[PDB]
């Protein structure tokens, strides 16, 4: 039995920025009241676990990062009770707490709780499970993926089907949820409509997907790599444009194209610039516009509020706008009922020991997600 | 007797920027096809008038400005079926064509006849009706209501209640529409929420009134002139700050003073830096804030996209999101019907002669609205 013992386990610890993963042996602390400890089954490479190596996204390091996840409960401490051992779960690194001002709202879902904002790279009690070479480990986001075993918060954790492949399903605690929700959810994108999406990564194709469900009838992706034209292609793009292919800015190619502007746009980068040409290129009477990528920590936009007053709207969101507790069940339902695929995500599956591998394949263009499986 | 002859009347001109009007005869030309001319009988004194005077809006000059407005048509041009002769008008600085991709859109307003955008400064035929001194002068959004006459397209008037005090309703023609539309229709202020009003002018004024309308539980009035918050108490703020008095950013002060942020918040000023403070005054998960002011033309501002990644909406519109042609005429309707004040609204009268003297009004701080008297 683990169960109220320390486990020593392997994980991915990153001790500094821009340096790779050091796989090694950790000590993760068992579950204090209210906290679930989960036995790793897959995650996924998502560019925001890059964005802490790289130092887009600050937080406390050393860190075991890793919010991409699917597994199976080994413990709960007291007081849990929404998830039992040998439950599969997924954790959720936007939580729902049920309880703040946020949870309790129809539209909010970036619940107060979240270690987001201002992140401390703890529990919810301000101390951390994980220790390694005799030192604390921050979390992050309140998940920390990248082990065979992490501990979660309660408010950061979902019970899911017990049949649902886990190997797939993991996509749901991030990329598919976050793009398909940008664009069902956030963006609301109405039958017969034209969309345009910056970004055909793995978080790109799945605000495609959600596109293509709501009806659009054009589906625009751009990209500078044009090898990932084909995929986008295949899971509803229309047409693929490549900003390099042309003499004049993006935004003035996407408005001709689209006969005065688009009816909804999507970043899906994190770049500053594309954010502000995704503006730009939606109608400006009655264009919505959504940011999902992730830009460089503490760097400012320059926009011209023009843009704004003539009609357009403005938005952003995490994780597709969904309710993290509450939706995760659900989402894992619909894809056992086959109401959407995950497998046009997944390119690439590795054993958890090539994790570094599997970011090198990110960064070079050659991957949508590597599942890691432990 | 008049009609397809030149009318000879006065109309205040403005011949550069930084000036005075100038209050001498024009020669006003007798309407083309799809034209109205119109005998001007009530003009506001708006902000946005004195912007084209400041340069904070770029119009060509020299110019007959003016755009909040009623009168009675004299003459109908060819093909015109919307008006007649005699009918009380109010001239549409945002036109409504009805055949555009905006016109036909349910939610869109910012009809692609506009002259805002780009300004020319001419009749939908790229010429002037206007001739003063022997010189051609400029339109002003296609309606230059600082004349005892004036010419516009079929597409920028509507047809009013025959028995509408024209005195009054001429505020329907731009800022009480403008504010009230901006909390009913682009906001959608729900029943019970808090909202936040930067600027406690006529517009802003119609803002509250549209708030309170709506059911707002709480709503804020921000102004750095303490003689706007008595009459902002009137319409329905139930509470009003200068930021002048405080230490901390006001965007602070009001996420404190809504237990986290509002729920609305609207930038009724057109100041880039208090565009930026009120969406950050928003709540940060479901927040919506509003852009309503002009500011100086060309300007960018500088913002931290972070502030939507969270899950606010950020949006702006022109004529509180009301199809024009469609809409004024309801809205005349609605005020016959007592279903809003405008009273409220008008701190002073003059005759059109002293038009200085009600700019002089408007530039001091002391008044709300001034209207002119033709
Ligand atoms: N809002 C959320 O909740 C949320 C969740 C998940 C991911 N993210 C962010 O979303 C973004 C996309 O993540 P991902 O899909 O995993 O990343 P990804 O797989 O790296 O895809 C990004 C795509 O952008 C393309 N690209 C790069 N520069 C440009 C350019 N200038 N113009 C057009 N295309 C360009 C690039 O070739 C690639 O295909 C990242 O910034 C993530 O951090 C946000
Ligand atoms: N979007 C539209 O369709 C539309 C139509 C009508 C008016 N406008 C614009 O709306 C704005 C307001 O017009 P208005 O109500 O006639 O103007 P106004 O009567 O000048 O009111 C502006 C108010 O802002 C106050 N103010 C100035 N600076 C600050 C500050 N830093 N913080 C807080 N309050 C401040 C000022 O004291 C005044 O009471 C102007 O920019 C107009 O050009 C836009
Ligand atoms: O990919 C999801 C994701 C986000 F959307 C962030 F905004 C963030 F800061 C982060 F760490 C993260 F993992
Ligand atoms: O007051 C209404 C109004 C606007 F909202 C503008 F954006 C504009 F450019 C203008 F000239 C105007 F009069
Ligand atoms: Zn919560
Ligand atoms: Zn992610
Ligand atoms: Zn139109
Ligand atoms: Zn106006």
């Amino acid at each position: 039995s683990t169960a109220g013992k320390v486990i020593k386990c392997k994980a991915a610890v990153l001790w500094e920025e821009k340096k790779p993963f050091s796989i090694e042996e950790v000590e993760v602390a068992p579950p204090k009241a209210h906290e679930v400890r989960i036995k790793m089954v897959a995650t996924g490479i998502c560019r925001s676990d890059d964005h802490v190596v790289s130092g887009t996204l600050v937080t406390p390091l050393p860190v075991i990062a890793g919010h991409e996840a699917a597994g199976i409960v080994e413990s709960i401490g007291e007081g849990v009770t929404t998830v039992r051992p040998g439950d599969k779960v997924i954790p959720l690194f936007t939580p729902q707490c049920g309880k703040c001002r946020v949870c309790k709202h129809p539209e909010g879902n970036f619940c107060l709780k979240n270690d987001l904002s201002m992140p401390r790279g703890t529990m919810q009690d301000g101390t951390s499970r994980f220790t390694c070479r005799g030192k604390p480990i921050h979390h992050f986001l309140g998940t920390s993926t990248f082990s065979q075993y992490t501990v979660v918060d309660e408010i950061s954790v979902a019970k899911i089907d017990a049949a649902s492949p886990l190997e797939k399903v993991c996509l749901i605690g991030c990329g598919f949820s976050t793009g398909y929700g940008s664009a069902v959810k956030v963006a609301k994108v109405t039958q017969g409509s034209t969309c345009a999406v910056f970004g055909l990564g793995g978080v790109g194709l799945s605000v495609i997907m959600g596109c293509k469900a709501a009806g659009a009838a054009r589906i625009i992706g751009i990209d500078i790599n044009k090898d990932k034209f084909a995929k986008a292609k295949e899971v509803g793009a229309t047409e693929c444009v490549n900003p390099q292919d042309y003499k004049k800015p993006i935004q003035e190619v996407l408005t001709e194209m689209s006969n005065g502007g688009v009816d909804f746009s999507f970043e899906v980068i994190g770049r500053l610039d594309t954010m502000v040409t995704a503006l730009s290129c939606c109608q400006e009477a009655y264009g919505v516009s959504v940011i999902v990528g992730v830009p460089p920590d503490s760097q400012n936009l320059s926009m011209n509020p023009m843009l704004l007053l003539s009609g357009r709207t403005w938005k952003g969101a995490i994780f597709g706008g969904f309710k993290s507790k509450d939706s995760v069940p659900k989402l894992v339902a619909d894809f056992m009922a086959k109401k959407f695929a995950l497998d046009p995500l997944i390119t690439h599956v590795l054993p958890f020991e090539k994790i570094n591998e599997g970011f090198d394949l990110l960064r070079s263009g050659e991957s949508i997600r590597t599942i890691l499986t432990f």
